[PDB]
């Protein structure tokens, strides 16, 4: 389930025994950069299916092979993931495995301490009534997902309309992001402790880049 | 979360928006044989994360590229996945991606058709202070299930450390199952109606080996 | 590409680096049972590659977005993948993602070390003009490959339309299959050296079930 | 194996029947999203194995459960594989999956539609001593692919240690190619015949970028 931090109204962390578990074998840096893509793709899917439990339902007329019925399905269609270039894509491969009929978006940011210009990739999807999922593995000071967020918001969708999933934050990131969205839910694995001299989240996953390409 | 029925009081109907969607594809009979049996691996995966929502959690010592922590992981060990052979193979893969650690053992009951259950392959790992999961398709007459169970009882494991899995159950087969066993959990992701003349579950999949098979 | 050995006239062992790179992090005893379970998938898949580059082929008519063609296609619905229980399971998972429009059929032999009735399952596709593959990883004494094979010849189909699929074979193993069916094919990773005393493959890969299983 | 047209003395095309094949299935129109992102993956694990049959050999030590022995395994480290982004990535992962060991980069280009290479992202792992394998599922017009290259050689690496990989190549779009890069490996599934108004291969697959984003 679901776990909240006093300071933070619309933070989640998605506590469940096997996320918590597969998030530990992440973080230990003796795990190979193969493992490490793999468990990225396989919380995800699981984080993916945490927030989407109230998920409307609609019906199809579908032929078993014993009776036509009017079975459940969801608007798959309606969905978009969009990673964050470049370390949201294997997170992007868990939700699109969950939910493959999704419309997959992407969004370039540059990394930067502060309120600059830094887009270099957008590629969207329709606007039109269409619920936004970004995803990056690390929140750590909070400027790169303010500055995805700032791309769907500049093209007029609204924050509850977006939702922003990552692996791990640090409370000085989840602070930069909410003063910048707070209408917007952030979904997490692990609100990890601080950040060091150097911007990493501690005790965190080292630098997300390096462990997935080496 | 999950539904019950009023005659069960040990079943569970998981009826999470994205398990009914992925069940509906799997009723569908013009969906390709490729697709069916990645939807019996997802769906079960699924599933099994919903049924181990209360998994006991310990810290091993582990040292992340920053700093060395103590950090949640599971008894994956303390778990062992029995598909019913042959069809629930692929319900044990997605488990088995869930939860790798775990050991894996066969039932091979095709077979206890009616009579008695007639083991043809039990090959199991050690009881001590263990949990089974078994894994099959379809719950239909229910004489399948029950028997599958009887082999683990027979050899000194309590229905409070068994539990079965199946994507879809008749109600017929359900009480079948109870009566033999009346605390063991039977996870299911839908009751259908009824059984055809011919044994088979409606509206159901249709015969489950044949689609997984040819 | 392919080698051979001389005194064994259809065995083939496939022996491009990835297979044997592949194989060698299977033999490593250090490798857990997850990793374990993925390179068998992988390696049978990459084998199954080598083996199939004969295959006849036809044509579709096929829309593309741009024109409708004469699409060149294989009838994958012509073959028959046997795993042989219950090792051989995780291998024919590899097969049927390499070729999934293939039937799926079940051999279930007991373990023995002489010429006596060993066969416990046998459910088989239609036999008419279909080539049947069987695999299981480990031929040590090779009685169990001549039995599941013994299977098929019970039931007429010749030798010219069956193969066998191996990890590693010991050369006494190798020789045995060899006496009972001269004219199946034999596809294998290493021809290993010899068997110890308790019948294992050296080098091998230890006892399959336990590496596959806990 | 491969073919080669008498134009095109360093473009290589892969038409083992399984390449085809698959190749085919991906071409129709109504092969859902989910089929088509598996199969851009899987083609290209394929393409892989064919061009990494004369990788060299070594051998580690390793301990089987029976002997310490001298193992054949391969240098993956000193390979890159270098997604063009952003329809690159699905290529990138089927490699992946056969060459975990491998560093990844990538080279963002939509971009240098026509007049220069105009590189939006470039991150790549060290040059010293390292082949590097470029993936796009398109070459068109020839100019995304000659960009991509151009990155490379205007940062010191030579044609000889470059290869770049591909589904569908029109035959304009090789000539650009090669004019640019005469000695760098160019590898296909197919080349298709020609290029329609708007720039697409005939018959080719229609837009990529759609098809595998919606």
């Amino acid at each position: 389930s679901m776990k909240q931090d006093s300071r933070f109204p619309n933070l989640f962390i998605l506590d469940h025994p096997l996320i918590q578990h597969k998030l530990t074998h992440m973080r230990d840096k003796d795990t190979s950069t193969r493992t490490f893509r793999e468990l990225l793709r396989e919380i995800t899917l699981l984080m993916g299916y945490e927030i989407t439990r109230n998920l409307p339902i609609t019906t199809k007329r579908v032929e078993t092979p014993l009776v036509e019925i009017d079975a459940p399905v969801i608007a798959g269609k309606k969905l978009a993931i969009v990673p964050v270039l470049r370390a949201g894509v294997g997170m992007s491969d868990g939700l699109l495995e969950l939910i493959p009929s999704a419309r997959v978006g992407h969004i370039g940011v540059y990394r930067a301490d502060d309120h600059r210009p830094v887009e270099y990739l957008v590629r969207l999807p329709d606007l039109e009534d269409r619920i936004f999922i970004l995803c990056d593995p690390m929140v750590a000071t909070g400027y790169s997902a303010a500055h995805a967020i700032d791309v769907l918001k500049r093209r007029g969708v609204p924050g509850e309309r977006l939702m922003f999933l990552a692996l791990v934050a640090a409370p000085e990131g989840v602070q930069v992001f909410q003063d910048a969205h707070p209408d917007v839910k952030l979904y997490v694995a692990s609100l990890d402790s601080h950040l060091d001299d150097h911007a990493y989240i501690v005790p965190g996953l080292g630098d997300a880049g390096d462990r997935l390409f080496g």
